[PDB]
């Protein structure tokens, strides 16, 4: 409790077992591990095991007609089952449209005049582009860096000023922190009269949504002659979702059995992925699902529209050696087509989940 | 073959084709939860995704002391849970409610009233099938308690089931009722069609409620201790206006939340889902904490869906699940909940008072 925190991990394992706090099953246990401890003892604090999750192939998956071996890391059986039985059956899924920046925002709070403070900022912009590099050049030499600015105004007290990144490969949590750290800075200088609550990367990235959808001939659907029919329920459980909040948690949470495997896999950060894709599944005032279905003539058609801000570079994506074997197993080039081919095991997993709930 | 493979004959299948590297293939074979166990959990398992596990300190709720198992990837994540809950000394329980939810949905209901009010008449029935099909639960205390009711789009009809399930998260209890009743009902109703029957994730009865109060004094060791209290509730209030930060500010709970959800072995999409859709509230994503200012003393609540579990699922079969429950040691299912829900309390104050502590 004083010391534990400059404790090695053997003298933190051995202080738990002398004080009683654990079994001698438990130590040998927390012991029984793969990542090397330096590694483990460096990424986290306290640090003194690891929690391993079984890691499985998903087959089938066809992304704008190139094959894929998806990584993934989970607890549940049947998941990975699940997606190859969905990938087989949609054969192919194609790419709508996709956007990839990563969002910011400086808030201040305590403001008089807020139309009057954005107008003040507008014209400025040339200046706080520049601030903005110089607080991180890197990027910009990379190719990337600040692509826009837009203002909002909250309870006549607040005005966020939003920032949309260029953050390339990386997730953009340093990118972005930094790079609002320093053009804050240069807001006080401008308006020493207002005030800044705070300057941080937003995890809502809005303008990191990747469209993906595809085109079933209902023949597919059942080795049978019932496709049709279960095409048209199909179609019903997914508008059903839209309805009923409590179909549609459930819903999106068999999206996400898919879309978290992957991302747990590449050595992603789950709680982001979660917290976009579950937020943007409120749309028009209502937690809905975040797939749709729909019956064209004699082609059932599903498509998926999630927030996928992932990296294929940063956090944990290289530190951790599974990240890089599973990396190596995805072949996937950058980030965009990383999250293309979530999208797409997201879609995958609700046709397997919704054909399997209806088939009765 | 791939699925009727053994691990070994897959990653030598892997290698052969071309798709992974001699070094990649070594490190998948690096692992250290047993390969029975593994192959036995999953599908196409080839290795596994390890998780630095740390002991989150110093959290107290309702006056017990626990030591907070929490696997996590991100740095400073257990850090911040352990200073925010020695700030924060103790939490409180306000109120818990643990009943896990089914449904059973009608579709193509020409009178949706009608239908409701058939089957609200033959409720024993359904109460004594519900008992034939899953007895164990109804034997140790538990099994269904309430039955409702509701209508969407005029056409389809829910019978949404609340069942106690124990210590378990509740999918095969929940889910064999639901099938037992539904068979039930087609030879009750011949005319009527349901369109699927399955647990929900959105454990509306499993909400736990947890609070805190910090003497203002203890958010700072300089004086403007009262201050830093005073901008965390508009750090708060502003996650109830603007989306793109209650994203963050529940992403930053999540960290805390979903660590500690994993490091047991529990179902990390279920809570995220839950968790996420809960924090609509007037049709608009909001915060899932409140902070307020009483005085001297500054107060918070987090109010979250945790359908835990210390049985079934990954609880026990994962080793390293069943150490951190020694670690943890709590009691039963009802326990864990508000344990977890104070860890995402604590957490999301570690980080609040770091984001306004920065701007000044
Ligand atoms: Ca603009
Ligand atoms: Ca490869
Ligand atoms: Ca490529
Ligand atoms: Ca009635
Ligand atoms: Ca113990």
């Amino acid at each position: 409790n004083s010391r534990f925190y400059q404790m090695s991990p053997e003298e933190r394992l051995a202080s738990l077992l002398n004080e009683g706090q654990i079994s001698a099953d438990t130590k040998k246990e927390f012991e029984n591990t793969a990542l090397s401890s330096q590694i483990a003892n460096h990424m986290i604090e306290n640090q003194i095991s690891e929690t391993e999750v079984p890691m499985g192939v998903g087959l089938h998956l066809t992304v704008d007609e190139t094959d894929y071996l998806v990584p993934m890391a989970t607890e549940e059986p049947s998941v990975i089952a699940a997606l190859s039985n969905g990938a087989k059956i949609a054969q192919g899924f194609k790419t709508v449209n996709q956007q990839r920046l990563m969002r910011g925002q400086i808030v201040f709070y305590d403001v008089a005049d807020p139309e009057s403070l954005i107008d003040k900022l507008q014209v400025r912009e040339a200046e706080i582009f520049q601030q903005a590099e110089l607080s991180y050049p890197s990027i910009v030499k990379r190719g990337g860096g600040l692509r826009d600015l837009q203002y909002r105004a909250f309870d006549e007290s607040f005005v966020s000023v939003d920032f949309l990144v260029d953050v390339k490969d990386a997730m953009g949590a340093n990118i972005v922190n930094a790079m609002l750290e320093g053009v804050a800075e240069l807001f006080r200088e401008w308006f020493a009269e207002q005030k800044i609550l705070f300057s941080i990367l937003s995890n809502y990235a809005t303008e990191s949504v990747v469209t993906m959808k595809t085109a079933i001939p209902v023949s597919r659907l059942s080795k049978g002659s019932n496709g049709r029919e279960i095409a048209e329920k199909i179609v019903l459980a997914s508008r059903y979702a839209s309805l009923d909040p409590y179909r549609a948690v459930t819903h999106n949470k068999g999206i996400m059995n898919g879309i978290e495997a992957v991302v747990l896999a590449t050595g992603n950060d789950t709680r982001a992925v979660s917290a976009s894709c579950h937020a943007f599944a409120v749309k028009e005032g209502r937690y809905q699902g975040l797939t749709s279905w729909t019956l064209d003539g004699e082609q059932l058609i599903g498509e998926i529209s999630v927030p996928l801000a992932l990296a294929t570079v940063g956090g944990a994506t290289k530190v951790l050696p599974k990240s890089q074997a599973a990396a190596d197993l995805l072949a996937v080039t950058d980030a965009k087509e990383l999250s293309r081919v979530v999208a797409a095991v997201g879609l995958a997993q609700n046709l397997a989940a919704l054909r399997a709930l209806v088939s009765e």
